[PDB]
């Protein structure tokens, strides 16, 4: 059973520096770190790369604010257009990330919507920050959504709106 | 240039036996079977990096990142006069999202794949603007599902590509969505569009 979501030879210094950043943040509680593990021959899909060749991520989640954020950085597997990471990859993270926020605020859901603008491409091997918040609960639907952004917040990449309906155990 | 969209022992019967139907209907000619490859061919490689955008590799395609039968199978047929493209995929034990079914993701990227193939057809070097998908039903592991695609409008750069996601037999609804695809305008161009 082995965390995930802690620092590995594959991780650019930007990733590492954020990682340190978001790891002082939870000193007081506030934030709190996420550890991710790997799973017949069934994987969670964002966990079922080598390191440093498919997702490299770490969630911390602030309950207060009903936040998550989840810092990433994309392995030359993940590509889409030559350079840049594949469109699917970014969705397939943006999905985590605003899926996981849902999950830490109410419990099991499952993704019923994903509305994803991409504004600008990612590099392969970048660094980014997918930024998530629960704007909304209504019964069993969660809405939340985030934003893509390099490390320094200069750039936006991505945009993406969700909604999430809270499985009743009872039915399925 | 190794051909990923050819049968190997990992296809199940049904993807197996739905690739020979489709098979059959390129025989018109009214159908035609893309190639995949692990890695983007050196041509549009060049010609991406050379007009459009380079950001200063292991690299490959993220769909073809799996061995055999572990990840992303698929083929994809293309209908020119429909402007219609189906892609026929059976998704692997490491693509697993909740137990038991397909990642969220990882349909976002079977569905990213086709429509964009879809609008590349038309539309040449294009790139994701918009992706828009509703999970309507679960998909399970190792189950063969169809993608099947459709160019609905173009608006000068603009190609707008909605899709559905259904079983073998058509009965159940996976996933629909619609997309915005975006011609690539040459790093060196003016456009001259409004705005
Ligand atoms: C052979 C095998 C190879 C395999 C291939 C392998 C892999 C395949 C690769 C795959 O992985 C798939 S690529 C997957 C990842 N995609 C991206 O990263 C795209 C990032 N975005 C961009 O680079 C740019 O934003 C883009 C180039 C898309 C557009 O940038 P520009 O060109 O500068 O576009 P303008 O800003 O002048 O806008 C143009 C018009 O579109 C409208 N618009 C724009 N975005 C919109 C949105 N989200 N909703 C609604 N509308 C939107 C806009 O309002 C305007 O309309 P008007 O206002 O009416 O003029
Ligand atoms: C699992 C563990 C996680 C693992 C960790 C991995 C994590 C990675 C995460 C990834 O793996 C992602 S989870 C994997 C990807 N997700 C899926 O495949 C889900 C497929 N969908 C479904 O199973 C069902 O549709 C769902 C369970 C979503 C809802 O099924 P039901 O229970 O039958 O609910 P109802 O159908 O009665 O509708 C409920 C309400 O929602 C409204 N609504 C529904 N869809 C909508 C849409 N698209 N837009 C707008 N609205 C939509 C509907 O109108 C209704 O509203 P009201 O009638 O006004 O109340």
């Amino acid at each position: 059973l082995k965390d995930c979501s802690v620092p590995n030879p594959s991780w650019n210094k930007d990733l590492r520096l954020l990682f340190d950043q978001f790891m002082k943040k939870c000193e007081d509680g506030s934030w709190k770190r996420l550890p991710s593990y790997k799973r017949s021959q069934a994987q969670l899909f964002t966990r079922s790369f080598d390191d440093g060749l498919g997702f490299e991520y770490v969630m911390f989640y602030n309950d207060i604010e009903k936040r998550m954020v989840c810092l990433f950085q994309g392995g030359p597997y993940l590509e889409g257009p030559p350079g840049f990471i594949h469109g699917g990859a970014i969705a397939t993270m943006i999905d985590a990330t605003v899926g996981m926020c849902a999950m830490m605020a109410g419990g099991i859901v499952m993704t019923a919507n994903l509305n994803i603008n991409y504004k600008r491409p990612i590099p392969l091997c970048s660094v980014v920050m997918i930024n998530s918040q629960l704007d909304k609960v209504e019964g069993r639907k969660f809405f939340v959504s985030c934003n893509v952004q390099s490390v320094d917040e200069k750039t936006l990449y991505s945009e993406a709106t969700s909604l999430f309906i809270k499985l009743n155990p009872a039915k399925s």
